[PDB]
């Protein structure tokens, strides 16, 4: 089941992962939806424990190509989970205030507190992704940032944060369909930006960047999971299974005051 | 259904509201749960519109006595609503940093942005509630805050925030049972502090403080709704109905 | 010198104030520099006592036209005052994050804490100034802001903030010279933006905007002082005098051992 | 100077530094005050350039024992420097909100922005000092924190922050006098807390904690300077000299960009 966990050997190659792979589930969509429903209930209970224990901090990082399933994952995986204990932090185009400080400043501000589960919809990884691909800074600058991230995450983990980093892996062809579906969708007509067409020619450069990022930052304290995300049902089930298992591993207990 | 909206006539009496009242729903639990399921789906859709339109700011304020149903309301009313568009801000015991600035500073920081629905689990109201009851500041101070709160909410509303204030009204006897269940439940035991028994002795002063605040701060731009909260099913349905109707009233539309 | 405090009668008139007026000081520059040196020393001591007492919050609001002397006031008036107790908060062009919430959100965040003296270099007033002049929101919206401002400042004052609002009043002709002097000084040329010229075309609308804000928001708890700011030496001495006297009035005492 | 810069060799021994040392200055009190006046003027001009250029991020970290001269340094070194470009961030006893996140969260929030000079009056170092001495977390937990700091400061420096860390070194005897003077002074008594006598009792444990911290975190990108701080005049001149020289080294330039009618 950890066939998707990227080992900290620095020997990662994205070619080994197929976006269309569904080998960890034996049953197809209908069966998987039932399985997800079970895990969602366990997740709801596990969050209730987390909030009650108030010791651990859970950080779920979502990274994907545009239309890679970031919003869809949050919406389906965290369906019915208490709003008081779960929070989404999105990282968009940096403001002048954000650029006036190091790139980790805006990110560090949003980290989960004790008893809180935080989802990062894009993250500090963007500073080794869009920044690298579009050469917003030279290689000399962004190359050093891998060490920064390893060390920043070491600090977070050592101080009590459970870090789960999910790479939602979709094919170039799947993305083409999803963006075309976005353009014909009336309630998604607004989600489209013109820049989505320029980043499309940069596909390979983005894939190279994801390969580099994952190889350099997947550690035992902060592992990367490559989720085959072409099938939404499989993506949702697998992300739920990984999170539920990790949270189960924490052996969280309800406190007693006497 | 707006028999629960507190009119801005400064003539409200809490006396007139029974925590055990269920008169706005023509039936019981089983039927009300079905009704809530329908409103929850509408709520999910209305939030989706809010986030997409990205113009309005929605502020839901929850105030209640301890074990009055604040966590329960958030959990049930907002079940299945997109986490990206909904946020809870809890107000606890003020820190030294928080006390070093005016009481509205910590609260103003958490207000909803455009396209966001924020729930305040306890609020700036505590500064005319626990503060008043325990005399954490003298009367001279906390008396002036009613005007502050009216004017701060006028500003929020004028600048595009839809404000819904819910008072979850439970009986002294219901609280006694709920707190006893907290002591008799291992998965509830944790929410308990010894101070929950002390505040119990201050019941009437807290009730007097709630009546006072609601009378002073329920306005046309920021109304107070007194929710009979003894029955969870009725509490959840009624808060959902009021929220859904208010959000419907905004005539929100998806962008072109 | 109470001749500069704008009474809360709602009958303020900016034509009654001359930027070139120096009548409150019985002398010129050389004598005023000496007088300012005395007040600056008292200000340094008063700040030490504010920080020590740790109860009051002091908010100094500076509003002026471009090249009206806001930065020079900070630099000279607060010279030698302990950095640990004094802070500047500047308000610029609002970000999308700042615009996504009410206009008072970014301003409320910067308010002085207990024992702190804060200077606002531009403020929440901007939201009834540049916003009004350039119609960034309609009249329907910015008209209601005067009440918001009065009530927000009432709340700050009631809760322990001493509020001093200074309008640094310069003439249209003085601004023309200063802006020209900016374009000629290499260590100042960087402060120049093309907008400084576009806003100069809007002089009168800005003046009308200042008369309206001052008339509407000068209260007992938060007064406005119209400082004739054409002469730097007079501007610096008069703001120092007003601040020092206000701080003296607080009769601040050292904590009980 | 490089005699006070702590080399990144991990062989630092605080015993090699005398709080009463004044060897870098030839002239005594009167001559040093004149020298400081000159450096203060250069500092004022250098800050004006920093704010105008708006590219560099400057972080001055002040660490000292109680009554070690932190407030005194800020007050004298930064005298007359424009408030708009200089900010003090003090770190006291953590709040429940601050404790609910990692210890670097509150500190990272206060880092200088572009064109700003920030002074940290106590810092993230407190989390390997008072925390270590009073065992507010176990050794297993605070031991890992040296690497965190090295790496956090590497990130800050790599991304554009000039980091100056000053350890204001006073003797046990000097502290005893200053604490007593605070007590007898009516305009200083207010600074006193009962814990000042507890942080006096643990002197050696604190000194051992400063030795370990400085030894572990003085790097090329973020050096530690041990300032002999028994003499205020020498302390003030030396911190001013180090800061001015560092700022001079940045070779800051004013930006480059019509008849007004
Ligand atoms: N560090 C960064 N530097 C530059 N651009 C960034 C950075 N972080 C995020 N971005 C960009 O910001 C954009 C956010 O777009 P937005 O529409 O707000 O979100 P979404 O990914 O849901 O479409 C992304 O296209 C992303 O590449
Ligand atoms: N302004 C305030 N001043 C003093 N106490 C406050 C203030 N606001 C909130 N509190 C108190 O903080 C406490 C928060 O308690 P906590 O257990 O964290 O939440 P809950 O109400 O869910 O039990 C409440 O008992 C409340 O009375
Ligand atoms: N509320 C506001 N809305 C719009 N513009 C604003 C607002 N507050 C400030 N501004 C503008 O931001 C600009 C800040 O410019 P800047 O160069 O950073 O400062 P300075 O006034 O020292 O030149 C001013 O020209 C001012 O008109
Ligand atoms: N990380 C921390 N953990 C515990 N105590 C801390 C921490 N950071 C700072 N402190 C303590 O906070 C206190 C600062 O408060 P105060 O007496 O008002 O000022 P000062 O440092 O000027 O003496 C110091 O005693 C210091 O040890
Ligand atoms: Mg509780
Ligand atoms: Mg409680
Ligand atoms: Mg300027
Ligand atoms: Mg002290």
């Amino acid at each position: 089941m950890k066939k998707y966990r990227v080992q900290p050997d620095g020997r990662f190659e994205l070619k080994r992962f197929d976006p269309d792979d569904t080998s960890a589930f034996e049953g197809g969509k209908q069966a998987a939806l039932e399985a997800l429903a079970v895990l969602n209930r366990r997740l709801e209970k596990l969050q209730e424990l987390l909030y009650a224990e108030g010791q651990h901090k859970v950080l779920v990082v979502l990274q994907a190509m545009d239309a890679g399933g970031k919003d869809g994952t949050i919406r389906v995986v965290f369906d019915g989970v208490n709003p008081s204990g779960v929070r989404v932090a999105s990282f968009g185009v940096p403001t002048e205030q954000e650029l006036a400080r190091d790139y980790l400043w805006r990110v560090h501000q949003q980290v989960p507190r004790k008893g809180e589960l935080v989802i990062f919809n894009r993250s500090h990884y963007e500073d080794v992704l869009v920044v690298r691909v579009k050469n917003l800074v030279p290689q000399q600058v962004w190359q050093k940032r891998y060490r920064h991230i390893r060390e920043f995450e070491r600090m977070l983990a050592d101080e009590g944060t459970t870090i789960l980093k999910f790479f939602l892996h979709i094919s170039k062809d799947e993305q083409r369909q999803r963006l075309q579906e976005r353009l014909d969708n009336p309630e998604k007509r607004w989600k489209f930006r013109m820049g989505d067409l320029e980043d499309r020619r940069l596909w390979d450069r983005y894939q190279e960047a994801y390969e580099a990022a994952i190889r350099e930052t997947s550690t035992e304290y902060a592992p990367w999971y490559v989720i085959p995300a072409n099938k939404n049902w499989y993506r949702n089930w697998l992300v739920s299974h990984i999170l539920v298992e990790t949270l189960e591993g924490l052996a969280m207990q309800y406190p007693q005051p006497e």
